[PDB]
């Protein structure tokens, strides 16, 4: 039946189901949602948690009484539904003061204002019980070559993340940070565009154990890269703290389709990788219900994300647990890929005559790899057509 | 006149001017070149050095007498022309034994054979006086999801690079290693596809001071990324050991056009970045003369690469040394970008009331950035139309 | 000095300089512009005309008195400045009633409403003296495969364009129609995505002499196609009625940069093609001033478009009028490309023994084409470095 | 069981299963196949026919005795297996005499040689009983802007196709012509890059009833376009004469994967479109077995193409024949899309007050479209998870 359970750890953003449909060529098609109503509806669908921007919960320019009133209503809804908040983030892209950037704006006072806004939201997020803080560098980039000195911008971004790490260490919080890469949209070229650039940036920080990545399926597919390879490098580094799941149709604008739409085979291999590696964080959906839909379509899209994940998880487990698949995996020598190359050592490899002087390159080249048979078994298990 | 001089450090690969024109849909249009003739012609054009694959210099399957004869003729040509060899590399992609991979092939004996071939070529490269060794992971990837376990492949690639570093340390050589990223072509998805992935991989190695990157303009433009941003992150990390210059028209197959063709504005900003940062390595051209050309067209393309670089270097220096440009750079607050954000410290930033409580967001948002005026000055200096 | 003159026929849209900066992730950074002020400023910069959407001039839901008042003020500004209106268009994408489409919406009453709105705007455009009407099919497409039956949608689009042609024929107007293609943004896939699809659609209409295309540089570059090839096929068909000039950096979202930015070499070849073919329509700029700029940056961008066109026109004329270039064009046999293949006829070609039986394929294959020398001369003329 | 039958009309090219694995960076991994052996193996798998290039069957430079001997052996194998030949084509891209082009080469004598070669192969194809002749314009394009005058090239291509039509009309053959579009690879930009450009070219020919298109899934996906939309426009024009099925992973080089791999959802919607429209031509597979495979992998890939088509055909028929799907299609108003917009006429539409003056735009905008529910039903039917 593929019914979601709270052990699946499915979470949704408030900006996802609360999107009003304002695109660059059109007005809003839906009215605004109350966050309390969003929590109650998502708890009815069987979700585990919600995430938020600071401006999603408290409107910009609110007084302290309005701030504490919104926080009190939102914690009341969380206590009534039993829902959790596992991640929060700050909005440094909507207001026109951030048009040049946030942490790497050319104006020093804008950079200081962005740091103070982030610190205030980190205090609220620890108050609500979040475990991961996400920084999205949305306005950090340039449309032209001379507008932004990139080495200086990387120095300012390093300084900002070092200050945030110093603050959480001095306060004694247990929250960690995560960086969300994206290649373009809305700037012409965004700093730290991929998972690899984000990981290489994290290794230069002062306390590199507090920082990880938060990759998104759509953002890695906008650069034509392969999302399971990117996720596997992040897992190899030990830095996958949180993940965003959606869909995307090739290299174009950010579509943010529901999960399973877009590249279905890549979604299958991604669910295979996460269930095999034992990733235990939240399964966060960052999608936009299309502006042709009313509220019933919104809730149908939100249910469809979780249903597609549960179907792909069942099919991937059935593919790995099949004896003919295990025979094909031995025939393609994946078990030999898992073996060490030279554990006997460098001197033994240099003295091994079977490794250069007496190695039959023609006999080694004549062997096929049977990858097409393996892939056809994977396609049959995905489509349900084993027979 | 833009005449190349040996102080410019222009180098060419033997595979560049020696390409016979065999593309996937056509036969060769040019006969094979003698490497001695290539050295003499490139010294006549005013180049500084040549680079080589092992199979470019010594054909596959050659005996030891043929090996030493080819090496003796090639060093004789280098001594007669005064040309140098600043970089070498090994060929782990042409022979059909490497169809699944080289360092990360599924076959253990193929991995051991690839390591022994690389070690032999490293000995030859130190004998010829090279300073940088380049590893291109061309066959390391997959066309399908189940063919390659990517975490295990990253373990084998780490093991191979650690063994090579152990060998050069035990021999006492001064040569360093460099990794060339590429997103696809000829596999469907290649491991370590960008500069960011390569840098993040290098930080996990055992002796990370021996390894850097060798980025190529065309390969970063095949993923839709921005090459000056990638080069600037590599310079910020201190890992730019060598660079490949060519041209590319957007996201498609590897064209390897001559330098200056493709994206001319990006070429301008790249030359600006290298001359500003003071990169002192070789300027290596990795281009393919198109198969419609005869040998006169080959030599005209090779001269055109160096001419386009010298023109762009003159225009970029004239753009930076202009007082109206310096006034526009102050008006866009690049000098304020170079200033530290909070050097007074975290506690002073938290107590600063002008940074959150009394900060005029509307007055800060009303200021323009004058980026379009700056970019129009850059375009006028590139086109030569200051007036 | 490259100063624009009214003989250059430079026109701008009101939505171009009137864009407030609202992108999908941010609010507006600039206040709204009066159309009268836009006409006066563009006449001061040296433009020839303006174009408009119906909703740019008259706000949605306006009464008839407000309609005639806006029209009277706008014609007064046109009479005071001497500016013209050579093109108009209708807005069928902003209001949420058009969320599924306009001419090809699934709702019949929405299709009838869209036709009536277009007919009313055509009457206004003939009243202002326009010569070309532009239909942009912005919302005509789908995000999913089952949402839109494409053959039925093409039937409805044919029916709508046939009705508009019947109306202008019955009224005796002299205005013509033009279709603007675009591959995606804001739908996932837009019907009639390229110039070729638009031309093939036009040939199936009832009165195909009234319909042409209106191609845009950015929209053809979002699909990775080559804009001079597309423009040359439209000129070969005799259907280029109007053209939109802007810039675009590869395959991503619609950037709408100023002209000359993006792909400078492609801009050079486009200006070469239009000046060689003698295109006599307006040179229309459809660009967006970036949201980091204030009004001085807006007017600087608008001046920069015209300046870049005048510089490229001078350099292309100097390239064609050069005797060494003419010698290189004879060496690459472009004059032989202009000659007919078999004007002697099919029977003479079949009896010609020099064409198959006695044709030296090796001697024909040995000849080079000298394309690289020709391209280096073109690059030298573009950069101003002939010497 | 999804077993192929001769009523399915599955055909394969000889170049598909006969590909030796020579890619631009590697040598061949498989030996050459006898065409007789290819016919016998494909008849054992359950195919219906084969297609060929002229150089696939008769090697270049063969004498007349060798020509008639190869033809006699090949017709003997066709008579023994009962296989047919429904399509043929000529090779104007491999030999280095065609490096600049074929029908639109800059050399007049090369153009005449290409026409004579094509006419000889057309005689052979009618002798073998083919019904469609395919022209692929592989070398017709340019790497640079000045190398090719595109209007003159379009004149020469029109002249060549008019001569071929005149020849088949004078001989009284019943064969038709088809044009295969492709955006790039191996030239930088190929003339007639998409289906739309090919259709617009066909409408300018002298006898436009003899010419159609032959689209390929991979070639339309290399430009980021949507293949069911392109196929539906070709069916709307009545020009779909033949089709090529393979797979492709986004915008990169021509992968030519087996069918079903790549974009599985797009493959599902394509099979839905062909079975709904009743296309009765051959289902031709143009794929390359990957160079990691031996001959068993070749035959497994060839069987996998037909199996994936039969599975998708069953799932699409089950999706269309479902009552809940039919209810959802009525709720998304596809039946209202099939209705004519104004069959009452232009005057009745202009006098209809319910169409502009009394039309409730807010009530029309408030209705949802239920596209997400429809798409989730389609995904459930594709994955086999109706429950
Ligand atoms: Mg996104
Ligand atoms: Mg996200
Ligand atoms: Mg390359
Ligand atoms: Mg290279
Ligand atoms: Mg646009
Ligand atoms: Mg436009
Ligand atoms: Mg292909
Ligand atoms: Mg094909």
């Amino acid at each position: 039946n593929y019914q979601p359970t709270p052990e699946d750890r499915f979470t949704f953003g408030l900006w996802t189901v609360g999107w009003q449909g304002r695109d660059p060529f059109g007005d809003a098609t839906r009215r605004a949602l109350d966050p309390v109503e969003s929590v109650r509806r998502l708890a009815e669908l069987g979700a585990h948690g919600v995430t938020f921007h600071d401006d999603d919960l408290i409107p910009f320019g609110s007084s302290d009484s309005e701030r504490e009133e919104h926080v009190k209503r939102f914690r009341q809804a969380l206590d009534d539904t039993g829902m959790k908040v596992p991640m929060a983030t700050t909005n440094l892209f909507t207001h026109p003061v951030f048009k040049d950037g946030g942490f790497t704006a050319n104006d020093r006072d804008v950079r200081r204002y962005a740091l103070r806004k982030t610190i205030r939201n980190i205090d609220l997020a620890v108050e609500l019980g979040a475990e991961t803080y996400v920084a999205w560098g949305g306005r950090e980039g340039a449309e032209s070559g001379g507008a932004k000195d990139v080495r200086d911008a990387l120095d300012r971004m390093k300084e900002a993340f070092d200050l945030l790490g110093e603050y959480v260490t001095s306060q004694g919080y247990d929250i960690r940070f995560a960086i969300e890469p994206k290649p373009n949209e809305p700037r012409g070229d965004i700093l730290l565009p991929t998972v690899g650039h984000a990981l290489a940036f994290i290794e230069r920080l002062e306390r590199p154990e507090l920082y990880g990545v938060n990759p998104e399926v759509g953002h890695e597919q906008m650069a034509g890269l392969n999302f399971p390879h990117g996720i596997a490098q992040a897992l190899w580094a030990g830095k996958l703290f949180h993940i965003d799941l959606n869909g995307q149709n090739g290299i174009k604008y950010d579509q943010d389709l529901r999960f399973g739409a877009g590249d279905l085979r890549a979604a299958f291999w991604l669910v295979d990788l996460l269930e095999s590696a034992g990733y235990s964080g939240p399964r966060h959906f960052d999608f936009k219900p299309p502006r042709t839909e009313d509220f019933d379509g919104v809730w149908a899209s939100a249910a469809g994300c979780m249903r597609n994940y549960l179907i792909l998880k069942e099919r991937a487990a059935a593919f790995r647990a099949d004896p003919e698949v295990q025979e094909a995996l031995r025939a393609s020598r994946l078990d030999e890929l898992a073996r060490p190359t030279a554990a006997d050592g460098l001197q033994a490899l240099l003295d091994d005559r079977s490794a250069f002087e007496e190695f039959d390159v023609d006999a080694a080249a004549a062997r096929g790899m049977a990858f097409e048979r393996l892939d056809q078994l994977a396609m049959d298990h995905l489509l349900g057509a084993r027979g």
